[PDB]
RNA sequence: GCCCGGAUAGCUCAGUCGGUAGAGCAGGGGAUUGAAAAUCCCCGUGUCCUUGGUUCGAUUCCGAGUCCGGGCACCA
RNA sequence: GUGAGGUUUU
RNA sequence: GGUAGCGGGCGUGGAUCCCUGGAUGUCCGAAUGGGGGAACCCGGCCGGCGGGAACGCCGGUCACCGCGCUUUUGCGCGGGGGGAACCUGGGGAACUGAAACAUCUCAGUACCCAGAGGAGAGGAAAGAGAAAUCGACUCCCUGAGUAGCGGCGAGCGAAAGGGGACCAGCCUAAACCGUCCGGCUUGUCCGGGCGGGGUCGUGGGGCCCUCGGACACCGAAUCCCCAGCCUAGCCGAAGCUGUUGGGAAGCAGCGCCAGAGAGGGUGAAAGCCCCGUAGGCGAAAGGUGGGGGGAUAGGUGAGGGUACCCGAGUACCCCGUGGUUCGUGGAGCCAUGGGGGAAUCUGGGCGGACCACCGCCUAAGGCUAAGUACUCCGGGUGACCGAUAGCGCACCAGUACCG
RNA sequence: UAGGGAAACCGAGUCCGAACAGGGCGCAAGCGGGCCGCACGCGGCCCGCAAAGUCCGCGGCCGUGGACCCGAAACCGGGCGAGCUAGCCCUGGCCAGGGUGAAGCUGGGGUGAGACCCAGUGGAGGCCCGAACCGGUGGGGGAUGCAAACCCCUCGGAUGAGCUGGGGCUAGGAGUGAAAAGCUAACCGAGCCCGGAGAUAGCUGGUUCUCCCCGAAAUGACUUUAGGGUCAGCCUCAGGCG
RNA sequence: GGGGAUGACCCCAGGCGGUAGGGGAGCGUUCCCGAUGCCGAUGAAGGCCGACCCGCGAGGGCGGCUGGAGGUAAGGGAAGUGCGAAUGCCGGCAUGAGUAACGAUAAAGAGGGUGAGAAUCCCUCUCGCCGUAAGCCCAAGGGUUCCUACGCAAUGGUCGUCAGCGUAGGGUUAGGCGGGACCUAAGGUGAAGCCGAAAGGCGUAGCCGAAGGGCAGCCGGUUAAUAUUCCGGCCCUUCCCG
RNA sequence: GCAAAUCCGCCUCCCAACAAGCUCUGCGUGGUGGGGAAGCCCGUACGGGUGACAACCCCCCGAAGCCAGGGAGCCAAGAAAAGCCUCUAAGCACAACCUGCGGGAACCCGUACCGCAAACCGACACAGGUGGGCGGGUGCAAGAGCACUCAGGCGCGCGGGAGAACCCUCGCCAAGGAACUCUGCAAGUUGGCCCCGUAACUUCGGGAGAAGGGGUGCUCCCUGGGGUGAUGAGCCCCGGG
RNA sequence: ACGCUUGCCCGGUGCCGGAAGGUCAAGGGGAGGGGUGCAAGCCCCGAACCGAAGCCCCGGUGAACGGCGGCCGUAACUAUAACGGUCCUAAGGUAGCGAAAUUCCUUGUCGGGUAAGUUCCGACCUGCACGAAAAGCGUAACGACCGGAGCGCUGUCUCGGCGAGGGACCCGGUGAAAUUGAACUGGCCGUGAAGAUGCGGCCUACCCGUGGCAGGACGAAAAGACCCCGUGGAGCUUUACUGCAGCCUGGUGUUGGCUCUUGGUCGCGCCUGCGUAGGAUAGGUGGGAGCCUGUAAACCCCCGCCUCCGGGUGGGGGGGAGGCGCCGGUGAAAUACCACCCUGGCGCGGCUGGGGGCCUAACCCUCGGAUGGGGGGACAGCGCUUGGCGGGCAGUUUGACUG
RNA sequence: GUAGAAGGGGGCCUGACUGCGAGGCCUGCAAGCCGAGCAGGGGCGAAAGCCGGGCCUAGUGAACCGGUGGUCCCGUGUGGA
């Protein structure tokens, strides 16, 4: 899925594998002998952020759990003790 | 093709961690046992892989591989 | 407290 | 109404018909009070009716999601679904071609999903590439089947520049400043929304000093008005006689008009029998108004000092990937799935491994008309067809019929 | 209109090369040609629109496009179908009649007590015979039939591993399967509908008016190739030699 | 090759079987320039003939009958341009041929009536068949097929006056019967929540979901067609008001 | 009782205790109402008057149906929730609930016909298939089997001749009895009930209905009973000589 | 089902266990080189070494896949095997059956059944090619299964016949079907693509029908259902190829705090060499007549240090001119003065590489009413990357000449 | 085919060269083979002359992708790689 901060998607990527030493290392090059689909997923990994409201489950990349933290103290100056466990959720920017 | 361990007598094998060497067969007669089997005894078969070098030497150590194997590639 | 690789019938 | 037939009534006091604005518009259908096997059933609250408490009906409101206010209550603004073709993004084949065939081609095509449009996308250079040059973007023709890629086989295939259609450039965060709120050591600072301040490569900009003068100019893509166009239409020249025949428009005589001798109908073959073509008028009302006049928002300058800021897990490196002609080749650039990981103009990226010089540009935020594709629909044309043609249907057709 | 060379680069020359040896690429060779300018080297001229090429038309052929037409077995994407059939879940219904007589119970015999035996009672079984019912073993008919799976007789189970009504779930490289690769809407060694797709086919068939002139071949050299191909041989047309 | 009046008209010599093919010359069809024209009721296209004329031909002229309103030179062009074959397609009509069959071997016969027409329709008297149905009542399913009156255009495997066939008019009456305003199982949808590129897929509470549970009706008559509903007797249920 | 209880569960019980009391069904009787034939006249059809003042009594067989949530046995261990009964939370106790007495209201859909076929599904008025219930009587021991026949329908929607070969179905046959054929394939015999008898072998059940046989009709007399009815008279059943 | 058993061998393969050892990826590490720049610097390689899974190797596993022999001589001729010698050997089939659903020779041989038996039954074993859980031999009951025999009875037959109904036949009514080049369609003998109604010769035959047979029209149906070809298409298999799902595993993010001993380029330091032939704690060698020495020697008493148990080398506190080697002695080599690194027990400079023990907040599971308890615990899962297994799946290929 | 050496023996050398190659054999094409002669510089022989492998016919493999030396030709703005 996509992440809830910087929006990193899941990737189709081809998986070429091959055999035969290379031009330069070796002897004729390197022949493709398959090609298959594949599907490149990110870092998603959940993380606990304890507002005093409720502590909220979130789903984050590892490029980007200082990116949380981080924006714990953006999300600071906010109003804090909302009148919902859910409402906290959405409103980080 | 880099690296890994070795080629000993028709047969296969006792080996050195550098100063050693072969035992068994289709074989002939043989103390034996009161003339019976062979327990046991002489006995027909070493370029110890091809070759170069520390070394008193090489029947044994080390270097390239011609001899055969497993892994590892690479083959337009 | 101790002894047999061990035998066959002419 | 097609559309006959019986039976009735309307119209100059303007009937029928056409166009625009309205009202009603049962039920289903995004369906949305709830259920539901679509076109059905059952309700809550507020008023009314039937003698009306119990029963029924009518008129408003009661689905979900994202926002602003409302401290919770609730009120306003949007979205859901469909649309012949087109466009963008995310996935995505196989037969065929290589006279097999797995890389490749077919092809990022058919197809599936999402949203928006009368187009979409893209767009104001961290560009292009050799000339110290061009200067947003889109489309056509060239360049050119060239350079290139490719079991170097099949085959795929640019870009630069030029001639053109069109031409518009902007907004915002940052440094600095004012209010309020949050954490709290209520210190002298942190975090956020608003108001001024900035949109740059000739580097721009914040603060301080000097030159000052704007109170003059530009100007929308925003708004107002209007020319014009569309949804109904109107005016609009000119001929008779006789004959064959059932029928004259033919034929014979004398004519007429032309800004109209296109077409169609008229018992047959007509410029002068009719409807209209030439040409000119026509809007009360509702849409468009890219065209044209006005208004506003918004922009306007030079030197010195300071080096405070110029788009963070981002540039860059490594591995695995897609696109450009680039299939891992010497493999750049554009985005990145993961790991490491800064600087803010004496900072960076690019000019195809790479190093030095020399040139170009500021990425890590967003918007943008015009030119381009397509025809459900409107009309005109056609060396287009004429009921086995043409769309599947010229006809009461996506119907009868099959499943 | 200038071409060589892989390029650099050079140019009526270039390249191979030390080279003017030698060779491969092009080059100039003259068509209409009063050209007598009066020097028979004639320089080049009236001058055929040409050596010399371009643009358009009309034909033959070819490549990419479906490319003379018809016809597959198949592959992929999106969906429709478990009202037939296979399995299962929930809820109901069906099984006439007759017999054999298990476990237990009661009574009697037995001994010290049982175990054990007999009689009655008892009515369980994937029991037996046999109806509706679900099936089809064997025979006959039916064979453009009554029927795109029947009819007459005989049959196996018929209190269950049973039969069946109603509401559902499972699906295409998948479902289900007391397992045959059966069934999945009358055809399943991978359904059906649409689209790619006018797929491909060196494999069959067909290919429409007339007249005239010439006229073949079934051979050779090669191909994961012998029924098809490329070149040559054979034929025709046009332009030149004679 | 020649006379070369260049004659595109005649002499001389040679040749004229032919598939796949190569080449040359013509005919016919749709439309277009010619066409603001020409032909055409004294008769256009098309249809049926010709023993007529021209042409080696595809064919073109002319004459007669039918037809009732279009056709188009000469010279050219563009093709959706010439059919007998493709187990081609579409529509018609043949052969098979007055042939097989006429649909369980349960079975018909006779007298009257209607009617133009009767083995087939209506009535009566005999005979046969089913009678755990070939009888009756419901749920599925089908959707006016039910009844009456008028008829045989078409259908009934023959006829038919009949018809489940056509036209018209009627006919289905519910507090108590079966469903909703009651509930639930398998299963489906689905607040919260979870997962997945999107479409979407799981999923608590709750909702839907039945031939399951609960709930108050029995007997007889009436029409051509309605009956636990209409009516006669008789008994109950739910809710509200005093 | 994811408790709030006087309700339920558990422990102490003076008592009752195979019972009785109290509630829930089915049947009979029951105020009363309806039906009332076969046969006969009028009969076009349909059917109507009828024959009555109609009778409407008794006996027996007897269900898979009702009481029902009965009883016994067995393992494979045999749904949910709602109505209704009861106790309470917030609330209300001038309310609200229950039983009577009188008066009102009861809504939307189905309703015809065929429904084991000519109207459903099979292109058809198709010899196929289609769920549930009633599905009679007599005899065969019984029975939804067989044969016939009540009520109800039907003669199957092409018939009439002749009576060839040949096809299908059925019946019969001197003598042989599987000799035909790949094979007793097919056809035929045995067949139901009661009574004697029943082997090899075995997992002691079975084989087994083994194989083999005898009887079955009708009339009269005597007699053992059982059930209902009253103890038997009457009526059904099992028999024996 | 059940009675008796599952005997032989682990060589190949599958599987399990393996802190010894070989190979190997990403990666860590990096001597030594290359390019460029005036250099500072930047960019490429890079051999040593470390580095899992997997493969190789060892053992086990046969109610795991899988198989289970030949040859020469010997007893009163034959026969043997029960005995003696070999092995492509891992191993040579044991019990129990056997011309059998197995047997080619074969209808093997004998006996029963019949008069006649290629079938059947019971044995013989000469098992091409039974066989022990792809189970071996029997077994009460049972089977719409197959094979054989007998009995009473039957047309099934020798050998057919007769009768009945529904069709067939005639008449009245309705009235198709596939096939079809046109047909005015004779036989024989030859020819013709090699099987003649049509061609040639001879013979026969008036035209047209009705009922029947099916010999012909190479009759009809289906574009052979057998065989071959197509570089056709599918289903299935495997140690045929390549990938994928899935599994194992190193690095890394989620993912942390400590501790123990081990590892690597690691020589600053410790003092390690005795098969040894003589005097031996005798390393190969380099100087080898000087220095241990009065800044505290010698028979051996200090003594940490290691030890193959002999013994030597450092702190030397009390000694007091004496230790004795270059040669002789040993030999493949001559020290006692200055150390060149191997052989090693060992302190540490660089990173901790791996293996354990504890806590735990991350993460996961779980508990009635869950911002809180319990357990696992930086492991699991998940992403990227690396290597291996992998017909479970998919795309595929498997040639041609050929009397 | 060869003794009027190509056969056997001895001396000296590597022409078992580099750039070409007129004209041909054969062939569909691709290939295969003979090659007098020119230049440079050699070997043998005093010279004339011969030597561009083997007495000859078989002893092999088109193309593509790459490896090792030289060439310094190109090398993507410039100089280098
Ligand atoms: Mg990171
Ligand atoms: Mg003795
Ligand atoms: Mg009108
Ligand atoms: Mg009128
Ligand atoms: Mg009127
Ligand atoms: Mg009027
Ligand atoms: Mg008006
Ligand atoms: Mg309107
Ligand atoms: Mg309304
Ligand atoms: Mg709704
Ligand atoms: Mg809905
Ligand atoms: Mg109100
Ligand atoms: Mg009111
Ligand atoms: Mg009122
Ligand atoms: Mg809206
Ligand atoms: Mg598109
Ligand atoms: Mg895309
Ligand atoms: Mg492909
Ligand atoms: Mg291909
Ligand atoms: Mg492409
Ligand atoms: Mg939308
Ligand atoms: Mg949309
Ligand atoms: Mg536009
Ligand atoms: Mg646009
Ligand atoms: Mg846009
Ligand atoms: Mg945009
Ligand atoms: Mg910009
Ligand atoms: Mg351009
Ligand atoms: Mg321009
Ligand atoms: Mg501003
Ligand atoms: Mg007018
Ligand atoms: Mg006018
Ligand atoms: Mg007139
Ligand atoms: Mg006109
Ligand atoms: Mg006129
Ligand atoms: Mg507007
Ligand atoms: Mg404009
Ligand atoms: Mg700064
Ligand atoms: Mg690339
Ligand atoms: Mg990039
Ligand atoms: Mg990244
Ligand atoms: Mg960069
Ligand atoms: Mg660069
Ligand atoms: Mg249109
Ligand atoms: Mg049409
Ligand atoms: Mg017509
Ligand atoms: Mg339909
Ligand atoms: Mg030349
Ligand atoms: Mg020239
Ligand atoms: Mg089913
Ligand atoms: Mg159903
Ligand atoms: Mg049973
Ligand atoms: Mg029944
Ligand atoms: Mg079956
Ligand atoms: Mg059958
Ligand atoms: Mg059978
Ligand atoms: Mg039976
Ligand atoms: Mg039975
Ligand atoms: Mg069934
Ligand atoms: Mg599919
Ligand atoms: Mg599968
Ligand atoms: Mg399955
Ligand atoms: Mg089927
Ligand atoms: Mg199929
Ligand atoms: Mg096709
Ligand atoms: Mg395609
Ligand atoms: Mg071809
Ligand atoms: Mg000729
Ligand atoms: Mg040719
Ligand atoms: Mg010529
Ligand atoms: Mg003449
Ligand atoms: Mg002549
Ligand atoms: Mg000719
Ligand atoms: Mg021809
Ligand atoms: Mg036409
Ligand atoms: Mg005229
Ligand atoms: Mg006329
Ligand atoms: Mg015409
Ligand atoms: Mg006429
Ligand atoms: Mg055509
Ligand atoms: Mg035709
Ligand atoms: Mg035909
Ligand atoms: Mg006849
Ligand atoms: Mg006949
Ligand atoms: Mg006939
Ligand atoms: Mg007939
Ligand atoms: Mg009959
Ligand atoms: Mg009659
Ligand atoms: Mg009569
Ligand atoms: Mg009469
Ligand atoms: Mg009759
Ligand atoms: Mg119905
Ligand atoms: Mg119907
Ligand atoms: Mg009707
Ligand atoms: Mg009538
Ligand atoms: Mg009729
Ligand atoms: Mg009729
Ligand atoms: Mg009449
Ligand atoms: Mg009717
Ligand atoms: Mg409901
Ligand atoms: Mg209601
Ligand atoms: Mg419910
Ligand atoms: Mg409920
Ligand atoms: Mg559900
Ligand atoms: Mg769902
Ligand atoms: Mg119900
Ligand atoms: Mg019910
Ligand atoms: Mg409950
Ligand atoms: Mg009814
Ligand atoms: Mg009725
Ligand atoms: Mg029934
Ligand atoms: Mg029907
Ligand atoms: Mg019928
Ligand atoms: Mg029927
Ligand atoms: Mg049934
Ligand atoms: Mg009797
Ligand atoms: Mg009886
Ligand atoms: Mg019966
Ligand atoms: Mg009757
Ligand atoms: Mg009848
Ligand atoms: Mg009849
Ligand atoms: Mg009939
Ligand atoms: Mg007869
Ligand atoms: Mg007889
Ligand atoms: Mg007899
Ligand atoms: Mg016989
Ligand atoms: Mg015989
Ligand atoms: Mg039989
Ligand atoms: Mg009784
Ligand atoms: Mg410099
Ligand atoms: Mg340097
Ligand atoms: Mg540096
Ligand atoms: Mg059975
Ligand atoms: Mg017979
Ligand atoms: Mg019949
Ligand atoms: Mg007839
Ligand atoms: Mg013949
Ligand atoms: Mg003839
Ligand atoms: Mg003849
Ligand atoms: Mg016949
Ligand atoms: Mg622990
Ligand atoms: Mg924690
Ligand atoms: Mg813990
Ligand atoms: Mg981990
Ligand atoms: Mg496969
Ligand atoms: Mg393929
Ligand atoms: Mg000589
Ligand atoms: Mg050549
Ligand atoms: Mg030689
Ligand atoms: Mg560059
Ligand atoms: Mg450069």
């Amino acid at each position: 899925k996509v992440c809830e901060i910087s929006g990193k998607r899941p990737i189709v990527a081809n998986s070429i594998q091959r055999r035969g030493k290379a031009k330069r290392e070796g002897g004729v090059g390197k022949k493709t002998t398959g090609i298959s689909k594949r599907r490149q997923y990110p870092n998603l990994q959940k993380v606990r952020v304890r507002v005093a409201g409720q502590e909220i489950t979130f789903r984050v990349a590892a490029s980007h759990i200082p990116k949380v933290y981080e924006l714990v103290e953006r999300a600071k100056g906010l109003k804090l003790e909302g009148l919902s466990p859910k409402e906290i959720k959405k409103e980080l920017l």
